[PDB]
C-alpha cells in the first residue's frame, strides 16, 4: 500500500493485529487493523465483507464517541480496515493497570462518555457486544473516549441473542446460564462490570459462579450512588436493570465533568 505509512504494532489478539499508521495525503494519524479471513465467524454486506465493517459504516458518522472507519481493503486472505487513531491516546485497561481505581469525578466523566457512545451505537441499529475498559480508547490530550473494536457485534434487534463471543467476564448471567440474552440488558450489565472496574480497579468477577451469584463486593471505598449505580445495572433479573435514560438520570450521573475539563484536571 501505497496510501499509508505503517508504523509500531499496536497490538495484537481476538481483533486481528493493529498497526500505527499515517495516512500519507495529509499526515492524518491511523490505525491499521488486519482481520484474517478465516477468523471472521460473521459475514455481512453492503460483496461480502466482516459484520464489524458493516457496523462500523453505520456508526461511523460526525459523533466521535466511536472510533471512525476511514477506508477498508480486501485482501486475499484478509481484510483490512483503516481506523481513526488519537494521539496521544492509552486504552482504558492499561490507564486502570497505571492508575490503580480512578477518582469518581474521573469514573463519572469515562462512564458517562461511554453511554453516550453506546447510545449513539444504538440509535444507529448496532450493538457492541464487548464494551470492556480494553476496547475503550482515551483521547489524553481531549479527555474524549472512544469506543473501538466492534469485531464481536450485530444489528441491534429486539429479539433474544443465542450467539456471542465478546468478554465472558463482562457477559451477562442469563448468557452464563442459559446462553441467551436480550442486547440492551446485557450491554447495560457489562457496563456495570465497567463500572466497578473504573472505581474498584479491577473487575468485580472472576468465575461463572460469581457471574451467576452478582453478589457485589468492593474492596475500595465506594460512594454509596455509585454502587448503588453498580448494582443496578448488576441486576440478576435483565428486566431490572436500568436503561441508559435511568442510567443518564442516576444522582451518581450529576454534573459530569466536560471531557476537556476532564483532561486538564486528570490527565493533565
Ligand atoms: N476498532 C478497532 O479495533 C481499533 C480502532 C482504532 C485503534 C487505535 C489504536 C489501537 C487500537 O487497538 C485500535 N483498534
Amino acid at each position: 500500500e501505497s496510501q499509508y505509512q505503517v508504523g509500531p504494532l499496536l497490538g495484537s489478539g481476538g481483533f486481528g493485529s493493529v498497526y500505527s499508521g499515517i495516512r500519507v495525503s495529509d499526515n492524518l494519524p491511523v490505525a491499521i487493523k488486519h482481520v484474517e479471513k478465516d477468523r471472521i465467524s460473521d459475514w455481512g454486506e453492503l460483496t461480502r465483507v466482516p459484520m464489524e465493517v458493516v457496523l462500523l459504516k453505520k456508526v461511523s458518522s460526525g459523533f466521535s464517541g466511536v472510533i471512525r472507519l476511514l477506508d477498508w481493503f480486501e485482501r486475499p486472505d484478509s481484510f483490512v480496515l483503516i481506523l481513526e487513531r488519537p494521539e496521544p491516546v492509552q486504552d482504558l485497561f492499561d490507564f486502570i493497570t497505571e492508575r490503580g481505581a480512578l477518582q469518581e469525578e474521573l469514573a463519572r466523566s469515562f462512564f458517562w462518555q461511554v453511554l453516550e457512545a453506546v447510545r449513539h451505537c444504538h440509535n444507529c441499529g448496532v450493538l457492541h457486544r464487548d464494551i470492556k475498559d480494553e476496547n475503550i480508547l482515551i483521547d489524553l490530550n481531549r479527555g474524549e473516549l472512544k469506543l473501538i473494536d466492534f469485531g464481536s457485534g450485530a444489528l441491534l434487534k429486539d429479539t433474544v441473542y443465542t450467539d456471542f463471543d465478546g468478554t465472558r467476564v463482562y457477559s451477562p448471567p442469563e448468557w452464563i446460564r442459559y446462553h441467551r440474552y436480550h442486547g440492551r440488558s446485557a450491554a447495560v450489565w457489562s457496563l456495570g462490570i465497567l463500572l466497578y472496574d473504573m472505581v474498584c480497579g479491577d473487575i468485580p468477577f472472576e468465575h461463572d459462579e460469581e457471574i451467576i451469584r452478582g453478589q457485589v463486593f468492593f474492596r475500595q471505598r465506594v460512594s454509596s450512588e455509585c454502587q448503588h449505580l453498580i448494582r443496578w445495572c448488576l441486576a440478576l433479573r435483565p428486566s431490572d436493570r436500568p436503561t441508559f435514560e435511568e442510567i443518564q438520570n442516576h444522582p451518581w450521573m450529576q454534573d459530569v465533568l466536560l471531557p476537556q475539563e476532564t483532561a486538564e484536571i486528570h490527565l493533565h
